[PDB]
């Protein structure tokens, strides 16, 4: 039978909404950040699977090998970070990827327009915005081991949405999906790819795979 899934629309806080509009109509050099800046996020959420282990282990589902892979597809004019970790709930995705406010959000604006590098953006708390340097749209699917999985979606404007996802089941974790810009199909590329993991994320502890069309 058709499956139904039930759509919820928000609007992102205040000055969240700001620095997208910013982020998306400014030229900023250096946007390759974008992709340190998805890892380090995949980086923290396997590292919340590992001590949420050992302790509780009553509780584990999903997923096995702890990794990252990214997957470019030139077709479709994608690129998607996936990851085994912890995944995120309903009201995560609400609470941490959009409606709360993060306190050093005005601070970032200010330096970014009297010239600060946007490399500066992980280190003000809102580092999963350059995703918006070089996608037009990012859609987020996740599933959390207390939850089912649910699908994130955003072109910017002010808004996301969240709803259920009834697609092909993903397993304990989380996949970004970048629909990026015409100008920025670069990043589709196995050398540039190969370029940027050795140049911002040469540290990382955990495999990260790329696999090649
Ligand atoms: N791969 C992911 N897996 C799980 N949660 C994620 C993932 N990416 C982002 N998130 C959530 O989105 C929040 C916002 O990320 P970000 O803007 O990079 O800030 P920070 O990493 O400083 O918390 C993260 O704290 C986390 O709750
Ligand atoms: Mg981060």
């Amino acid at each position: 039978p058709m499956e139904e899934e039930e759509v919820e629309t928000f609007a992102f806080q205040a000055e969240i909404a700001q620095l997208m509009s910013l982020i998306i109509n400014t030229f900023y050099s250096n946007k390759e950040i974008f992709l340190r800046e998805l890892i380090s996020n995949s980086s923290d959420a396997l590292d919340k699977i590992r001590y949420e282990t050992l302790t509780d282990p009553s509780k584990l589902d999903s997923g096995k090998e702890l990794h990252i892979n990214l997957i470019p597809n030139k077709q479709d004019r994608t690129l998607t970070i996936v990851d085994t970790g912890i995944g995120m709930t309903k009201a995560d995705l609400i609470n941490n990827l959009g409606t709360i406010a993060k306190s050093g959000t005005k601070a970032f604006m200010e330096a970014l327009q009297a010239g600060a590098d946007i490399s500066m953006i992980g280190q003000f708390g809102v580092g999963f915005y350059s995703a918006y340097l070089v996608a037009e749209k990012v859609t987020v699917i996740t599933k959390h081991n207390d939850d089912e999985q649910y699908a994130w979606e955003s072109s910017a404007g002010g808004s996301f949405t969240v709803r259920t996802d009834t697609g092909e089941p993903m397993g304990r974790g989380t996949k970004v999906i970048l629909h990026l810009k015409e100008d920025q199909t670069e990043y589709l590329e196995e050398r540039r790819i190969k370029e940027i993991v050795k140049k911002h994320s040469q540290f990382i502890g955990y495999p990260i795979t790329l696999f090649v069309e």
